[PDB]
């Protein structure tokens, strides 16, 4: 359909908008690029490892790594959305965004690639809430928004992108890793691809905050629609966490060679308040 | 609608896929930001211009921003149909695309800004032909692939976008910048830009040379489908470039106040000559 006009023949760009800050900042600190990192050691530690200890941090890489192809995939409907709206600042930074989450995939593949297990079909280890969040949910949220970009639809797609499966899985995730191979000493190319998807999360989040707090903004009533679509993904949230776990404690090996003392009970409760966090990043007044 | 699986999970990234390469070239070569860019030159040279003069590079600045703003919005359902289709490195790819013509649209918003026509409606610069182009043409095209995402959609939007726009539109565009300003010696940060510009751009147009040829490889009748829409555009392409002459040629205290010989024939037939050749990359056999 036909664009009226433009907004940068007509006016300028509205440099005050957060979202353009937000862009300015992305550019300033995205320069970050996967080939640039040096996994040769990291190919050396999971070669040294035996088949019961490579086991073990292959779940989490799995969960990733459909994780950021899922989001590269499914942000494009929310930028669509909001362009058909005219909100230019946010598609501006948008932009950023979608390239911050292909530079995910491709880190996540490389590291599977340079330690030889690119050919190794890691779909395995998606158990069923698992493939409810990433294979469903998560595209159903952002697809509705071709068709109905409501504030009903926007804040559901918000909310399961960003505060969900950003906020919650991903940035608890970040954590685990950190708390088992850093420690460790162990794949220190895939630590340093951590620190910097870390990094580019705290804007995605912030994207997502600001989407939902403007909405909210608007008719306060928004606020229950916000914790009612937070609670509905918590058993499935939940629920993949307990199988990652579950498979955790029955792969001692690698916690006993490096003298880990992997506390999973620490890293449940990481998630839970990672989860309680996000919810109150939103304020229902304001 | 649910992801069925994920290449990174099941395999890897091809990393031979052409659209890989170029991703990875984009992500070295893209590093620029409009934000470094030093306007304060510009600023000067544009005031110490007078009324007239000042005219003179407005129509070429606003056939610019809107054309980078069309752009920008009107690339996310290539971006969505080659995801569909699960062209992973072709995403990856669109996300450096999208993310150059986002930094497009900030270089011409800054530069307007910069030298206080911030406010100023240069939508008056934008004949029927122009509108025929960038208002209607291309976003009909594109939005197209949301419904249909056929061989003969796909070479039509890549044709309109990448081979009329960018390799017609837009090529001609930094060569004429280069032979009004450059030989002045006037706005310093613009033509900065616009080398940068010219520089993402390249990738653009082979992004749809390799689009448009991998169709035709298929079924070499999709070359004649190319070539007609190439010559529909044709008549608002060259209507459009007669109008900048003509306003060009009304207002020449410019090119006499700075020595400069404005050969308009020769813009024209680099124009013509950009279309020729952009017909002759793509080879109706192979
Ligand atoms: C064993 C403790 C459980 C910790 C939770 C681990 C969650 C794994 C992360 C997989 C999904 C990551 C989603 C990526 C989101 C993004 O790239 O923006
Ligand atoms: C006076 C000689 C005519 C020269 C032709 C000038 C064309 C102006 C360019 C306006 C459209 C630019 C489109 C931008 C495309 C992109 O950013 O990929
Ligand atoms: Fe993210
Ligand atoms: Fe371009
Ligand atoms: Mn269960
Ligand atoms: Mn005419
Ligand atoms: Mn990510
Ligand atoms: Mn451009
Ligand atoms: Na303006
Ligand atoms: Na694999």
């Amino acid at each position: 359909v036909h664009h009226d006009g433009f907004q940068t023949v007509k006016a300028t760009i509205d440099w005050e908008h957060p979202m353009f800050k937000l862009y300015e900042k992305a550019k300033r600190n995205g320069k970050w690029n996967p080939a640039d990192i040096d996994f040769s050691q990291d190919q050396k530690d999971f070669a040294s490892l035996t088949s019961e200890e490579k086991i073990s941090a292959l779940p989490l890489v799995a969960g990733f790594s459909a994780g950021e192809e899922a989001v590269t995939l499914d942000i494009l409907p929310m930028a669509h959305a909001l362009a058909r709206q005219g909100r230019l600042e946010d598609v501006l930074f948008l932009t950023t965004f979608m390239h911050d989450e292909a530079k995910h995939v491709e880190m996540f593949s490389r590291w599977q690639q340079a330690v030889g297990i690119g050919q190794m079909d890691l779909s395995v280890f998606h158990n069923d809430h698992y493939k409810r969040i990433f294979y469903e949910a998560l595209p159903e949220a952002m697809n509705r928004l071709y068709a109905d970009d409501s504030p009903e639809a926007v804040i559901r797609a918000a909310t399961v992108y960003n505060m969900i499966v950003e906020g919650t899985l991903a940035e608890s995730g970040y954590y685990t890793f950190r708390q088992i191979y850093k420690k460790a000493g162990l794949f220190p190319g895939l630590l340093q691809g951590i620190d910097y998807l870390n990094m580019d999360e705290g804007r995605h989040i912030q994207f997502g905050i600001y989407t939902i707090q403007r909405i909210v903004n608007e008719d306060e009533r928004y606020y229950e629609l916000f914790i009612r679509y937070m609670d509905e993904l918590w058993p499935h949230v939940i629920g993949y966490v307990d199988y990652l776990t579950e498979l955790g404690k029955r792969q001692q090996q690698l916690a006993r060679t490096y003298a880990l003392e992997i506390d999973y009970d620490l890293l449940r409760h990481y998630v839970i308040k990672q989860f309680n966090l996000r919810k109150k990043q939103i304020s229902r007044t304001k």
